C-alpha cells in the first residue's frame, strides 16, 4: 500500500583532484636539484595521521638535516590551537640541493555541529613556502638580511615564510564566516599589508573557493613580489565539534607559492545546529565512536583511507586493505545516509556497525505534515554468550523491516523495528523531534525478548537513548542508533537503522 518517494538523485559534482577534503596536507619545500632552474611545488600530500604535536615528515627531513650538521626549527600554531595545526618545519641551516623541510596544515575532529547565529571572526596565523627558481631573468633578489635570515630568497632553494625576519615580517590570517549563507571570506596579512584575500563557500565541514592577489605587480630585484598570482584551488575544512577552529591550504595557479593558515575563533555562547552523523557502536564493547566524515555519506574513512559505499544491490559488501578491512552497507534506495556493519578480517576483528548521514537543512524541515517511512536495520543483541542478528534486505513484506510514523505537526516520531518473519516488533521506538534530529527511548515489547528457545533467557529493557536525524534536502530519509549494557557486559544491545519516506499506493 506504500511506495518510496519519488526525490532528486544525488547531484553528483566532480571536484578536482586538488580539493578533495582531507584532516591535512604537506607540501615538500622544492629544491633546485643540481641543473635544474626552476622546481614547481609538488603536489600536496594528505595526512592521515591523527596526532596533533606530530609533524608530518619531520623523520625524513631530520634523517638529511641530522648527517648533515642542519638544525630543524619548527612553527606548528601549537601553543593557540586546539584541535588544528599549521606552518612549517624547515632547515635553517640549510644549503646546496638537499631537503631544506616541509610545510603542511592538519586538524582532528572535523566539525559535525556548525555555529548558528551571528557571522564569526575566525584569527590566527598563515605560512607558505614558494618555487623554487635560479632564472636571473626573474629576478629572485639576495642579500635582503633586514628582511630574511637566507641570503639568497627562494632561488635554489624556496623562500619559506620561517626564513623571513620578525622584525620585518608577521604573517597573521583573519576570516570572518557567515554559517548562514555558508560563505567565508578572509585576509591574509604582513604586518599591516593584505598580501591575499580569500572567497569560500562552505560544505558540509569543508570550505572550498579562491585565494586574490593584493599585489599583481610581480616586480624584480629588491622588489620582488612573490604573492602576485591567484588561486582557484583554496580548499580546508572546520575542526572541533562545533566548528571552534579552521585551517587548510592554497596552491598558486603558475604553482609558485604554497600556503597553508590556521585561525580561531572568540565567541563566548555558540548555539550549534548538527549537520553530520558519524557514528561507529561496537559490537563487543558497545561503545560509540565518532568516524572521521567530510560532509558525505557514502564514503567510509577508516585510518584515513577512503571507501567509496556505492553499489549495485540493496546491500553491498566492500573490501579495504590498509589488513583487511570489510564492511557492508546499505541502502541502494537511500542517498543522503548510509549505515551497516564493519569489521577487519584476519574470523572476524573488531565487528562494528556503523551509520553515516548528511543533516537536512535545519531550516529546511518540514514544520508541519504526517508521513510513513519504511526502511531496515542492521542489529546485534547478546545476552551471555548466545547472540542474535538483524541483517538489511529489500523484503518489505517479512524482512527485517522498520517502520516508522512521523509527526511533523507534533514534532513526534513512533518506531517498530521487525525481525524476520516477526509479526509483532523486536524493538519499539518512541522519539520527540527536536530540529534535524531526534530522541526518544527504545523499549523491547513488554515481555521481553527471547533470543531463542530451548531453555529461555531473554533481554528486556525500557528507556534506552535513541539518537536519530533526518538527512537530504527534504528530510526524506531518516536514520538513527541505540545501544545499552548490564553487567557491562552480560547483556549488550547495538543497532542502527534507516528509512525512506513513504506516499500511498
Amino acid at each position: 500500500e506504500y511506495k518510496d518517494v519519488e526525490t532528486d538523485k544525488k547531484v553528483k559534482e566532480q571536484l578536482g583532484e586538488l580539493m578533495e577534503p582531507a584532516l591535512g596536507y604537506v607540501v615538500k619545500v622544492p629544491v633546485s636539484q643540481s641543473g635544474v632552474k626552476r622546481t614547481e611545488i609538488s603536489n600536496p600530500e594528505a595526512i592521515t595521521d591523527e596526532d596533533l604535536n606530530k609533524i608530518p615528515n619531520y623523520e625524513i627531513i631530520k634523517g638529511v638535516a641530522y648527517p648533515n650538521y642542519g638544525e630543524l626549527v619548527d612553527k606548528t600554531a601549537a601553543e593557540t590551537m586546539k584541535y588544528v595545526r599549521s606552518g612549517y618545519v624547515i632547515d635553517v641551516y640549510h644549503s646546496g640541493t638537499r631537503d631544506k623541510g616541509y610545510v603542511f596544515y592538519k586538524g582532528i575532529t572535523p566539525s559535525k555541529e556548525l555555529p548558528q547565529g551571528p557571522a564569526l571572526t575566525y584569527q590566527g596565523e598563515w605560512d607558505f613556502t614558494s618555487d623554487a627558481n635560479l632564472n636571473n631573468e626573474e629576478g629572485r633578489p639576495t642579500y635582503l638580511n633586514d628582511d630574511y635570515y637566507t641570503t639568497a630568497i627562494g632561488k635554489r632553494a624556496g623562500l619559506v615564510s620561517g626564513d623571513a625576519k620578525p622584525s620585518k615580517h608577521k604573517y597573521t590570517s583573519q576570516f570572518k564566516v557567515d554559517f548562514a549563507t555558508k560563505k567565508m571570506t578572509g585576509k591574509l596579512s604582513d604586518k599591516e599589508k593584505t598580501i591575499y584575500t580569500v572567497n569560500a563557500d562552505i560544505r558540509g565541514n569543508r570550505f572550498t573557493g579562491s585565494a586574490t592577489a593584493s599585489d599583481k605587480d610581480k616586480g624584480k630585484g629588491a622588489s620582488y613580489n612573490f604573492f602576485s598570482v591567484d588561486s582557484q584551488s583554496l580548499e580546508g575544512g572546520f575542526y572541533g565539534p562545533k566548528a571552534e577552529e579552521m585551517a587548510g591550504k592554497f596552491v598558486a595557479d603558475d604553482k609558485s607559492l604554497f600556503a597553508v593558515f590556521s585561525a580561531k575563533h572568540n565567541a563566548s555562547n555558540v548555539n550549534t545546529v548538527r549537520i553530520i552523523d558519524a557514528s561507529k557502536i561496537d559490537l563487543t564493547n558497545f561503545s560509540i565512536s565518532e568516524l572521521t566524515n567530510f560532509g558525505d555519506a557514502s564514503v567510509l574513512i577508516i585510518d584515513g583511507k577512503k571507501m567509496e559505499l556505492a553499489g549495485s544491490e540493496f546491500t553491498n559488501k566492500h573490501t579495504i586493505d590498509i589488513k583487511k578491512m570489510v564492511a557492508v552497507a546499505c541502502c541502494s534506495n537511500l542517498e543522503y545516509m548510509k549505515f551497516g556493519q564493519l569489521w577487519q578480517q584476519t574470523q572476524v576483528k573488531d565487528n562494528s556497525l556503523f551509520l553515516q548521514g548528511e543533516r537536512t537543512a535545519t531550516d529546511k524541515m518540514p514544520k508541519d505534515g504526517n508521513y510513513k517511512y519504511i526502511g531496515t536495520w542492521d542489529a546485534q543483541v547478546s545476552k551471555e554468550n548466545n547472540y542474535w542478528v538483524a541483517t538489511a534486505d529489500d523484503d518489505r513484506k517479512a524482512g527485517y523491516r522498520t517502520e516508522f510514523d512521523v509527526d511533523f505537526g507534533s514534532k513526534n516520531l513512533s518506531g517498530k523495528l521487525f525481525d524476520k518473519n516477526g509479526v509483532n516488533p523486536v524493538f519499539t521506538v518512541n522519539a520527540k523531534i527536536d530540529g534535524n534530529g531526534f530522541t526518544g527511548e527504545a523499549k523491547t515489547s513488554d515481555a521481553g525478548f527471547v533470543l531463542d528457545p530451548g531453555r529461555h533467557d531473554n533481554v528486556k529493557f525500557s528507556d534506552v537513548a535513541v539518537s536519530g536525524g533526518f538527512y537530504g534536502p527534504t528530510a526524506a530519509e531518516l536514520g538513527g542508533q541505540f545501544r545499552y549494557q548490564s553487567d557491562n557486559g552480560s547483556v549488550g544491545v547495538g543497532a542502527v537503522f534507516g528509512a525512506k519516506q513513504q506516499v500511498k499506493k
